[PDB]
Formats: structure tokens, sequence, C-alpha cells
């Protein structure tokens, strides 16, 4: 329990003010909001935190604030991944300094790197993490890095690796990974297939939509555990109706907008080049916020 | 049942040493599947090596399977070809032979517009003369990538009664189920059967059902009973087998296991498919024994 | 002589009932010859062979041979997914007196590279002496071959050429660099000029049916070191290709040919649909332009 | 005039992965000496994506001090972030670059409209310097249609397009639609064919060690000497074959190191070192190039 990384953890968003600068008050409220809905932990500084349109110092600032707000209360995973190994190492040392429970890193992107280079990249970050377990992060759709099962097996067995965030819709691979690593902490990465992901082998998940309805994902975990398939499907379907909308509106901004209507986020903007939410979607987003507040 | 829902084996086509149809083995395979308690057979699809068969050879298999199983279990005739006319001929034959439904893969190789795909299905449905159509979506092999909206349009065409979804995208699987509560939805990838059912599929069609269809039936039952553990254990056992078959070559691997099961006389596939690597025989034979002892 | 040159990928004319239109097929073969084409690639994608039966494909090979054997080079595309069916057509090509055979990498089902190699060997054997033209067209076949695999295929006993339907001109140059004597056909009409510069020494294409002389002109222009003419000719070809892609290439070509009094009924076989009527004016005008220019 | 053959500049680092200023200056001078028309700075080749904003600005400033007025200078200021890209654009303006450039923002999916506004914002910050749109789908993962490219190149303030695409049909279509557009061929290995299809120049990594060869191809084609153009392209490709095997940036730095231009041939991690089995060929290539011209 004190070291268990298994569970449902929200990929934290980064609230910005009207000038696109970090909105500290809103970030703090969002952390507390997540804690209150029973989330098992937070995954900070990942794609959802818009880490790739932030500087290193901005990412460290977010990590420090989240730790001050949640260290101890819930599990905290710091995504310290950058294309550069040196930058990733800096964030890793900061994560340990702030007291995070683990670090994570997306496979470095843009430039093509050999598998050996990817491996050494993880080794170097693990070294700088000084004891904090590493969560390998596989997300081919965004990184453009396509790993084979054998390569995934090598990565998750590297000394210091304690988990894999599997953002892949391939549930054959999900099952194969579980079969080869019975003890590996395996996070389902695509919210829209959470239930099927757990059935295939995942033992938890990390996702953007958990910020506004994490309790539903927890409900799916419970349902499957109790053999209540109908309830598991019902909850997954409700999550997917929401995901359908967010994909149309733009996921991060759609989520921030809902959080704004829930009195959590002051200004629902994402950083440029991300544009604002199209006015035509506001009625549905407001209705959703209203519904989630009633439900919860 | 008065519907097409269920676990249907994608029938293999046994050939002799000369690569000609082995009628005796074909009949044995049909009975073997029926004896296993399968709900039906999907005939003339990818698994039956239809794409390396002539139109007359595909029709011959449809006739024989009909003679062997008509009225005992459901029979779906995959009549799809790149050509609409050839597909129509097979549809007319499926009708004459008494099949319960027809099916057709999205025409491939040549790029066709969505409207052309729709007209293709409409034409085949016309020739099916009343038999419901099972749209067949298999992007990995066809090269045809349909959007959810296009799939929705296809499954709502007059005469369509089901969709064989050979896609590993379980978000789309759920979306399809959500938009079509009554649609017969077959999971196409054996290796994700359990997850596919959980996502919304209400049955499945697969190649490996030929040697262990009861396991898939067991997964259906396990989920219906809310026994997640048993569903996972069974899926895992199926995947261990699928891992092997992918290494050996799926069709020939299955035919080889069937050979050791005293069903298929000669486990060959048609060229360009090559033979099974001898180094795999020990494992395939052990699997055959394991499956037999399991029954 | 050899197989180098500009060969038109022959279309298969059909009547209103989608049956082979022999009269029009013969007219198209004679038409191409009159354009000064070096040869014909028969039974390939452009001939709508993948929506024809073995018997129908054989009939087309037999008829084209009767019409052009000895006048121009004839390459029979005998490729099918099935090796056996491919061999049957190979044997027929030999019987009818074609100059060479060709086969697209078998598609739909995934085959190991070894199975692809054995497939070509089997067909080469049935071709009974006729040289094999390997056909690489990943866009349509879904088969992605590495450079090493292509090198292996082109060096198989009996292989005398490669139809490279790929827009990767780096690979085109690499292939030429590794095989200085290989007959290498550029496959995408829209990059013909650049394809030749990269290493191709000829080409096979669908649009050669209505303007083969333009491609022959590009070959001449580059050979004379006249780059601007080569570019001008390529640009004109691409303006037409832009249109044919909008209308649908095969039916667009057949429609133009119809307006040229060559093809009676410009229909393709289903699932191919008819040409959108809104394109007729442009296609008819193009037909007018091409006849005058020639 | 931005038309021409311009080297995508590499960024030399020392043993501790820090900027090697002296080698950066030497490489700039080396390029000027081999007759390059200009330099493309801070792009993929400069390892900009494993550098911080301040580090990228430092390189822009040093290169400007070394070559402003001597050769054309294009600053690639592109980042995923619009704000960051704008900061670099303003710097490029301050340092006196002739133009700015920006790769289509990557990793996160962006709508075409967002891509357009991204460019507009950077163009605004460039305060006068023309924008060179940078299309490189293989690395960015952003696939643009011909129509979208036409829209981008017609944006106010856009004066060129670096086309890192092997699609020469599209290359011809772009030229046909834009007779006066400065169009740079981006893949060195198809340079000759790219020019024939419509490109009127190029920007490439290998220009750092054999830019004169590309200049020769331009000359050969302009003179109608197809044979020489092909010969030069073949020699370039033999080299590119090797570089792809060794790793392009590190292979180039190693050659430059053997030419005594670059002190330490390392790229920043995660890039690894060159496999020693390739040193004999790289040394031989450096020897050949030095004795060649
Ligand atoms: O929407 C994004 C993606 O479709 C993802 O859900 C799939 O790739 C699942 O296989
Ligand atoms: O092996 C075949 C395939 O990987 C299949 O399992 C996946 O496509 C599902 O995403
Ligand atoms: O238009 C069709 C294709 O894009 C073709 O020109 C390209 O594949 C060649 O690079
Ligand atoms: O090698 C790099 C790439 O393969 C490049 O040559 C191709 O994309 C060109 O079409």
């Amino acid at each position: 329990m004190a070291t268990n990384l298994r569970g449902v953890m929200a990929a934290l968003l980064t609230p910005f003010d009207q000038q696109q600068a970090l909105d500290k008050a809103s970030l703090r409220r969002l952390v507390q909001f997540n804690i209150q809905q029973g989330i098992d932990g937070l995954y900070v500084g990942g794609s959802t935190g818009e880490a790739f349109v932030q500087s290193l110092s901005e990412r460290e600032q977010v990590l420090e604030i989240v730790a001050e707000e949640a260290k101890g209360k819930i599990k905290l995973i710091a995504h310290v991944g950058c294309v550069s190994t040196a930058e990733s190492q800096q964030l890793a040392a900061s994560a340990k300094r702030y007291g995070f429970d683990a670090v994570s890193a997306v496979t470095p992107f843009y430039y093509p790197f050999s598998f050996e280079e990817h491996c050494d990249h993880y080794r170097a970050i693990i070294d700088s993490a000084d004891g904090l377990p590493m969560v390998v992060y596989n997300i081919p759709a965004l990184s453009g890095v396509k790993l084979t099962l054998d390569q995934i097996n090598t990565l998750v067995t590297l000394p210091g690796v304690g988990a894999l965030k599997q953002t892949s819709g391939d549930l054959y691979q999900m099952e194969q990974i579980r079969r080869e690593h019975p003890d590996l902490v395996l996070y389902n990465g695509y919210d829209e297939i959470f239930a099927s992901g757990l059935l295939a082998g995942a033992d938890g998940g990390i996702g953007s939509t958990y910020n506004i309805m994490g309790w539903r994902y927890q409900g799916i975990v419970k349902a499957l555990k109790e053999g209540d398939i109908q309830t598991a499907q019902k909850l997954q379907t409700e999550c997917n109706k929401v995901i359908d909308l967010l994909i149309k509106t733009g996921v991060f901004r759609g989520l921030k907008t809902v959080l704004h209507y829930m009195d959590v986020v002051s200004v629902p903007l994402c950083r440029k080049p991300f544009g604002p939410v199209d006015e035509k979607y506001l009625p549905e987003l407001k209705a959703l916020a209203q519904q989630l507040m009633q439900e919860r």
C-alpha cells in the first residue's frame, strides 16, 4: 500500500491564466479536486499536462506545487521525459527532491533512435531518479515510436523499472505483456477501452478524463472485481459518450472547460498552438459539468 | 437459434497432396466442428483460402458444406470477391444451397469510393435473394480503412443483418454496439475475444475455433455468469495457442493440428503458402494431444 | 533487342454488359502501335485483371498477341494471388508468344519473403524461358519490400526486369546502382521524368494509352540533354493526370479513348462506377486536344 | 533572393555535451569557404530539439556574428510551442538573419487552422523576415494535403517552402501552382530528381561536407548535362548510404572532425556514438573529400 503503484491515476492537466502562464491557484484546486474524488494518484508532467509546450523550469514548478499539495495523500508519478536525456535527468533529480513516488518517461521522439539508444536513455534517467521506480511510457500514436513485444519486454525488465503505461489499443499485446510479466504494474492508457484493457491484463490505468470522472473508472475496477459485467459495461459506455464529445471539442481544452464549469479551473485555455473550444460545444460541455456534479 | 448471434468457426479448406480439394477431409472437418458444439460455420472466407481458389472451387465447397451441415448449425457463406459480378454469382449459389446468410469482405486491391463499396454490397444483397448480409470489415488484410460513419452506413443498408468486425480497435467496437443495440456483432480477432465481447461484440468468427471452439464458448458462458477469472484463464490459454500458430503459420498450423487429430488427411495450404517448418511439429502434435485429452 | 522502353499498361474494353469488347480491344492495340509505343503490358492492374477470371485474362492475352506479336514488345502480366493460377497464365503467355511475363507480389494474405521468392520461381518455370518482370507496387499490393529483398528478387534466375511502381526515387537510384544492366521501368506516370533521371531506363503506365508520345518525348528530351522540354512535357502529363485522378483513372482513360473513336463503351467493371457526368466536358476537350496535338 | 543551395548546419558539442563555440565558428567558416549559398540554422540537423531556448538563441547569435552579410542566413525557430517559436523569431530578427523557418508543430495533433495561426503568429514576431514553411512528414508526423500546402505558402509573409518529402508528383504540383515560389528540395538523396520536378534549390545536412557536389548538380542540369548530374547524385548517394548506416548527424560530425573542423564528433544523448566498425570508411571518406576539393 505504501509502495503499491497499482491503481487508477489521473493524468493531471496544467491550468493556465489569461496570459498562458501557470495558474497556481487553479492547479492546487485541481489537485485537491482529484484527491476528493478518490483518485489513487496523479501522473504529472505528461502529455496531458501540456509538458511539451512548457520549459524545463515550468515543468519543475508544476512538480513542486503538486508535491506540496499531494505528497503523502495520494501516489505521485512524475513524467520527466524529454527528447533530451540530460533534460530528463534534471527533471528526474527534481522529482526525487520533491518526494515523488516514481518517475516516468515517454520514448524520446521526433528523431529516430535505435532501440539500444532508447534503452540507454531509460537507464540514464533511472540512475538520476536515485531509487524512484521508472514507469516506461509506450504511446506510439503520438511518439511515432513503434516497439515490438520483445523490445517492450526488454524495457520493462531493465533494473529500476517498476511499471509500464501502455497507451496502445492492441489488447493482444496487453495480454502478452501480462502473461510475460505477472507482477508488472500495467496501466491502461486509452480511457475509451479501460474495461477491456483490465480484462486483457492491465491492473490499473492513467488517463486524462479521470480529472472529471475518475470515480467511474474506479467503479469499473470494482465492477469487474465483483463479476458485475453489466455494470462495468454501463460505466464504460458512459465514459465513452463523454470521450466522443471531448475528441470533438479537443480533449485537454474540453476537460479544462468542464473543470471551469465545476469551479475548479479559472481559465480553460490550453497553450498555443492549441486553439480555444468552438462555441458550439459549450452547451454540451456545460450540461456535462452539471451532470457530473449531480452524479458525484 | 432464430438469429445469427454466436460463436462460428471460420472453416478451413482441406487439400490433397496435389493441392486439390480433399472432399473427405472437408466433410470430416465440418462434422468435427459440429461435434465440438460450434454454433455455425463461416465458409469461403480468408481462412478457407478462398482467395487462392477459383469461383467454381469456392462454389463446390459451399455445396459440400451445405450437404453436410444444412439444418444442423448456422451456415454463413462468404461470397466476397473483388468483382461484384463474381460475388453475386456466389451469393446466388449460397441461396440455392440453403445457407442462412451471405457475407462479403470490402473489395480490395483497387481503391474504390465509399459509394462504390455501398453499391457493391447492395448488388450482392440483391443476388442473395433474401439471405441477410454480414458486412466483413478487415482493414489489416483488405487495406480498406472505413470510418465509424461509413461502418454505420454499411450496417444499416437494406438487407444487412450483421457485421464481422476483424479489428483490434475496441473503442470502435463499443461505438458500433452503442449505435446499433440489436446488431449481430462478431469479434474477428480470436486473441482479444474476451475483451471484444466486453466491448460490445455478442459473438465471434475465427480460424482457431476449428481446434478449440469450446474454449470460446466457455468464455461466452464465463462472462455471462460474471466469472472474470475463468474468462481470462481461457483467453490466456487461447492466446498461448495463437502465439504458436502465428509462428508456424496460422492456416497450416491449424490443419497440422487437425491432421494429428485424425481430421485432415494432408495439412497443406495452397501456394504461395509454404509448408510448416518441421521444427514446429513436436509442439503442434503435443497441442493436438492436449486438446484431445481436454475433451 | 531487349525490353527497355516505354510500354503502355493496356486497358480492357468492355461492352454495356461488362463483357469483353473484342473489337475495341483490337482497336486499342492498333491505336497504341500507331502512337509509336514500344510495347504493351497486358493483364495488369490497368487491364482490370483482378476483376476478370483466368479464362478472361487468357482470352485477352491471346487476342493482343494475334494483333501485335512481332510488331511491338509484349509483356504478359500473369500475376494472381494463387501461384497455380499464375503459372497457368504464364504457360499461356508462352503459348501465345509473348516476349516476357510479369507478376505482382501476391497480395491480401501475408506471405514470407521466402514464399514470395518461391512464387516467382514457380511462375518463371511455367513461363518456360520467357523472362520475368518483377512487379513492385506497395501502394496497391500492401507488400513492402526492403531494398535487399528487391535485390534478391531481381537476381533470381529468369528475372530480366523490374516494374518499379514506387515514388521513392532514392530507392530507384539504389536499384540502378546495384544493377547497372537491369531493365527498370518507372511505374508512376506523374514522376516519369524524375524517375528516368534517378535511374529508370523506361516506363510502363496507364496514361500511355492516350499520350504515349509525350513520354517518348521525355525520353528523347533527356537523352538530348534538353531539360526544359522534358519538364514541359512532364507538366502537361501531370495536368492530365490531375484530371484522371479526379474522374477515376481507368474510366477516365476509357472515356477519352471513346471520344477518340477507339473505345465503344467506356465502362469499367463493378465495383468501379461510371464517370461523373460533370467531367465529360473536360474529358471530351482533352480528347480533342490530344488528337490535334498528335 | 532566398533561392539556392544551403547547408543545414550541425551544432558541435564538447566532451560534456555543451556547445563547442570554436568548432561552431569553424564549421560556419568551412561552409562559407566551400561556396555554400547560405545556412539553415537551428533545424533538425542542428539538434535543436535536444537544446533549450537559450541554447538555440546562442547558436543563432554566434552564427550571425560569423556569417551575416557573407552568406544568406535562415533561422529555424520552430518549436511545438507557438510562444517559444515567437521568442526565437524575435531573436533571429535581432541578430540580422535573412529569414525564419518553422517545422509544423508536432507530437500533439493540431488542426490545419491551428497550424496556420501558429505560422501567422511566428511571422508576426519575425517582424519583417520572410517565413520558410517547413514540411517534413516523416519526422513531424504531420501529413499535409496539396491544398493545405498551397494555403500555407500563400500566407502573408511566407517566402519559401522547405519540402522534405520524396513525393515528386507533389513537388511538381507545388511548382505548377506557384511559379515564383522558392522551393527547397529537402531530401539530399533525390536532389537531382527534385530539381527536375520543380525545386529550385535545396537545404540539406550533407551539404556540410560536399556542398559543392550539389552546386555541381544545379550547374549540370542548367547546362543540360544529364550525365554529369546523375554521376554527382550517385556519388552523393553512396555517401548518404553510409551516413544512414552510421547515423547521419554523428557521421557528418565525425567526417568534419577528421577534416579538423569539429573538435569532438558527438551528438547529444539519446544519440549514441558512432560504431567503431564504421571509422575506416568515415576516415577514408574524409581523406577523399579533402583531396577532392
Ligand atoms: O481514438 C484514438 C484511437 O483510436 C485508439 O482508441 C485506438 O487506436 C485503439 O486501438
Ligand atoms: O497480430 C495481429 C494483430 O496485432 C492484432 O492482434 C491487433 O491488430 C489488435 O490491435
Ligand atoms: O498520388 C499517388 C501517389 O501519392 C504517388 O505519386 C506517390 O506515392 C510517389 O511518391
Ligand atoms: O531514407 C529516407 C527515406 O526512406 C527517403 O529516402 C524517402 O522517404 C524518400 O521518399
